[PDB]
């Protein structure tokens, strides 16, 4: 109803025993630096992936809301963004399998959607689920990207800066709560991206999320291109900041906040 | 569209005759937060039992609403269920009435208003009252007015509802009103008028007004006293602010004049 | 299928001309500069005999809190609620030649189902060509002729058009999904986009409506009554000519656009 199983079904074959981890990367909720969507597209570009299930966008999408992009060329509609919301099996650089659910966060039917996904985690013997978030924070581009973690399998992440807070709901948050309630392992990882940079792609944040997954799911992920991309935008941001004194004042101010907060947390 | 609660609550009734239904849907006319405050006040203050729960998967655009989630101790501890439910509520004398409250549906207004009419039949409801709070050009320094529309408006004694022809944006409750009418049923909509410049923050005098209009026309005994305290406290914050400013004092006095003038026209036309 | 209900009894669709009807698609909510899409359907509906063939189910298609269809309260009663009908009609021109029109709200929901349903109706009624209508805010002055561009595969039916053209990315619409589906099924389909002065776009611009309906009249070979739009265009133009001499900043903005236009009118042709 929510989704359709691919035929024939791809095999999730671990030469490694123990269930795969599931990575949830839904675009439309917390997309600072485009880090969440950049995470899934990067893995898809660099690794062998196979489609397991496609969700039905007619059950799930408010299209006047999303207006999937159309290409007109040679005077005809040549292309419309399909906005695939799909479950994949992806092989890391050792061919170790993991699962990815990526695409648009649904507009609709969050209850049925999260039940569908929980059914899928049971069907594929998933042992951990990690959801990805990218949040704009009062931080400078001159300090390391911080990740915070919530959930019951947070222990698996070695680089982590983790009080009571109230946030707008998201499909992935409903999903986490449902997994928790069912006694399954589940975390959400949120990368903190400088607010003055959140509207644009910010590769350091994508890198940080992917490093967090590589570490806690024990995956061998190819991340060197994103390191170079991060180098580039950083060199770029440094000109923009050195060619102006008022920006140069905010960054020092934010660095001080960060370094002072760093001691406090340590 | 909904699920009936099991085991069902026995909504009688001795107290002969059918209950009235109160419709308090958040998302349409929420000036001073007065619709949601009315229902949540009754819920906190009176005994209530759940009768039916609507299915949010049929009814809600969750990316528009984003029901709030709490994270504490590195754990997702709660998520607002956004329950749109029908309740049996009992006043201070244990007299039953019905309340439909929760979010105005984003979707399926046709199936929704039809499901609601099957429920009013199911429960032998005899009158339906929908609540609205509108921002108006009225001052905080004058009593809160409620206007009425429908076919059972007669049951509301105090209502400065000198009306003409107007076109408003549609709502799920207005659709439901039109369907109850067309089906031959008793239905009214009460709008409380809230100073426009205070409409974004809680304005308890309006909640109070909506509730006493309901107590009046449905013959209910409601505990209202915490809302009186609240109203006096917001009034004082408002006095203090208008006090600081001659520009604001000028704006309030002009609304006061407008208000008094229309009140004259109203009593002249309503001996 | 669940998207719509066929009217019963079924209206008369046949004409005296061989080959099937042209279908005009006019969905409000996507490209509405000058209100020219919605004025296209309602101008024709007011002028011509029309008959309902099918209504789409708004509960399947509509986010009502985003549309909030207008309610009339008078004599302290709810008298009226806009039904926001999305309907397929058979319309007759002034020679009584039939054509088809799908008009009303662009759906919020179920674009895949919606466009499959429309293709079904296209086949059921032997539609030979489908034209979708768009009105876009553009950097053109109100002092120069309104232009239409066309994209699709039946584009040549339209004599007077500044298309063709080349590569662009636009937000998607229900009519764009449908165009693509009709293209992928080997059918005839075009989209006509009227260019409306950006500074005038939030208000009615009848000249845009007129250009749209003339484009249809020429390319579907329909005898459409359009004179009332010429008179509406005159009224709105005068009102704009007045507004242009009361304000001197407005005159520079218009004067700049005028040359941008007239240049590229010659420069690139």
């Amino acid at each position: 109803r929510m989704y359709e199983l691919e035929y024939p079904s791809p095999e999730v074959s671990g030469q490694t025993a123990g269930g795969p981890t599931l990575i949830v990367a839904l675009q439309g909720y917390a997309d600072a630096g485009h880090a969440v969507e950049s995470s899934s597209s990067h893995l898809m570009d660099a690794l062998d992936h196979r489609l397991i299930a496609s969700f039905n966008n007619d059950e799930l999408i408010d299209y006047r809301s999303r207006r999937p992009v159309v290409v007109i060329e040679h005077n005809e509609v040549t292309s419309m963004d399909e906005l695939n919301l799909g479950l994949h099996v992806v092989r890391d650089n050792d061919n170790k399998p993991f699962l990815m659910l990526s695409g648009p966060e649904p507009d609709l039917r969050w209850g049925d959607f999260s039940n569908a996904v929980v059914d899928l985690v049971e069907k594929f013997g998933v042992e951990n689920t990690i959801c990805l978030y990218a949040a704009p924070m009062t931080v400078p581009h001159t300090r390391p990207t911080v990740v915070t973690a919530h959930g019951n399998s947070t222990d698996r992440l070695k680089d982590q800066v983790s009080t009571r807070m109230t946030v707008p709901g998201s499909a992935s948050l409903m999903l986490e709560k449902l997994l928790k309630d069912k006694g399954k392992n589940v975390s959400g990882y949120t990368v903190h991206v400088p607010h003055y940079v959140s509207a644009s792609p910010y590769p350091a944040a994508t890198l940080k999320l992917l490093q967090s997954i590589a570490d806690s799911a024990d995956l061998n992920l190819p991340l060197l291109a994103l390191e170079r991309d991060a180098e580039k935008v950083h060199r770029q941001l440094m000109e923009q900041t050195e060619e102006s004194s008022e920006i140069q004042r905010v960054v020092g101010a934010l660095e001080q906040q960060y370094d002072s907060e760093l001691e406090r947390y340590r």
